[PDB]
């Protein structure tokens, strides 16, 4: 059990699935911000949650991430081969 960050169902978590795994982390040995559980990764995932209820689109969520948090985050194909 995490926080106020709740998924309405598995589908909302599938949205989370994309919204965290479409985000690029600058390390070949790291699974984006999804299950990395990184302190700062969680910080970003909060944004992913907020943007859900704000009414953002998938690329819009990650764009919001990269626009506001584009120091660490980046919108690009991840370490997925």
């Amino acid at each position: 059990t995490i926080d106020v960050l709740q998924f309405k169902d598995e589908a909302q978590e599938q949205q989370f699935r994309q919204l965290t795994e479409e985000l690029r982390c600058p390390k070949c040995q790291n699974n984006s911000i999804a299950d990395s559980n990184s302190m700062i990764a969680t910080d970003l995932r909060q944004k992913v949650y907020e943007l859900m209820q704000e009414g953002k689109s998938k690329k819009e969520i990650v764009d919001y991430m990269v626009a506001r948090y584009g120091n660490f985050v980046t919108y690009d194909p991840p370490l997925t081969p």
